């Protein structure tokens, strides 16, 4: 089997893509933020406490004739943007552009904080990281795609992220059509639970490359690319006028630049960032002041290659037997 969703921003600055996923029988469909920086698969629903939504489509499991109480099972998250949630959970038919999982743990929030509450675009979250970081307690749950793998024509899912433009997950095949050249791919620790493997190294705009291995995780979840100090002080040192605000809580530079572009390492292979995809756009509604789309990972204790480096990609996260990661330019 495979499946294909169209994903799509959320708004002007491609903060977070939404993945319409049905759910239940009859099928309720939400839009979730599919993130291959975690593992657990969580909605908005019938049992989330009234005051903390505002706007989203909400899950009822009363309602679907498939669902059912997975007795004693609690989950709880806490993100590195400092969000969370919790609540208990069901099992139910979850379908993803096609492709349908039976008694997949869709896990009910029954408390969300601000920040979810805020976003009235997001339904939820659709796990991709591995199962090993779910927190459904006392019986962990698999996700969405370790469940749906061996029913797939090839273990793999692809994320194909548009800048400013909807993309593409695809499960279960690589649509060759999708990118440009070839794919390489490269190794990937499950260590942590995450998409995690080592870029080759860096450039700034038309600048020499730099080979440096820099560990840091595949997360479509995570907006921003966050990468090592020494590295994201390079980058803004290109822009006249950057500077980074303890204030405003990163790097800033004029709204009037023309940023270089950032490219990373891939193996041997190159993926540039065009400089329009590090532009966040102004700090406040009429500020002059813009905030930067590289900034430091110091005290996240992560390097992450969130969607402003995937989006200038074909990613491959392939969940064979040993998994790998590919990168295709497009």
């Amino acid at each position: 089997s495979t499946g294909s969703a169209t994903t799509t921003p959320i708004d002007s600055l491609d903060d977070a893509y939404i993945t319409p996923v049905q759910i239940g029988t009859p099928a309720q469909t939400l839009n979730l933020d599919f993130d291959t920086g975690s593992s657990d698969l969580w909605v908005f629903s019938s049992e989330t406490t009234a005051s903390e939504v505002d706007g989203q489509t909400i899950y009822t499991p009363s309602k679907s004739t498939t669902a059912k109480l997975l007795s004693g099972a609690t989950w709880s998250i806490s993100y590195g943007d400092g969000s969370s949630s919790s609540g208990d959970v069901y099992t139910d038919t979850v379908s993803v552009g096609g492709l349908t999982v039976t008694g997949q743990a869709v896990e009910s929030a029954k408390k969300v904080s601000s920040s979810f509450t805020e976003d009235s675009t997001i339904d939820g979250l659709l796990g991709l990281a591995f199962s090993t970081l779910n927190t459904v307690s006392p019986t962990q749950q698999k996700t969405f795609f370790d469940n749906a793998k061996a029913s797939l024509d090839s273990p793999v899912f692809t994320a194909d992220l548009g800048y400013h433009a909807p993309g593409t997950y695809n499960f279960g095949f690589i649509d060759t059509t999708a990118y440009t050249g070839s794919i390489t791919y490269t190794a990937v620790s499950t260590k942590q639970g995450f998409w995690e493997w080592t870029s080759t190294g860096y450039a700034v705009g038309s600048g020499t490359f730099k080979s440096t291995s820099i560990d840091g995780i595949a997360d479509t979840g995570t907006t921003l690319l966050y990468l090592p100090a020494t590295v994201v002080s390079a980058y803004w040192a290109q822009v006249s006028g950057a500077k980074s605000s303890s204030s405003v809580g990163g790097y800033v530079f004029p709204c009037s630049a023309t940023l270089p572009s950032f490219t990373f390492g891939v193996g041997s292979a190159r993926i540039v960032i065009p400089g329009d995809y590090i532009d966040f756009g102004p700090i406040s509604t009429g500020s002059s002041s813009c905030f930067g789309g590289i900034q430091s990972s110091a005290g996240i204790g992560i390097n992450i290659f969130g969607d402003v480096a995937l989006k200038a990609a074909f990613v491959v996260f392939n969940g064979a037997t040993t998994p790998t990661l590919g990168f295709a330019s497009k």
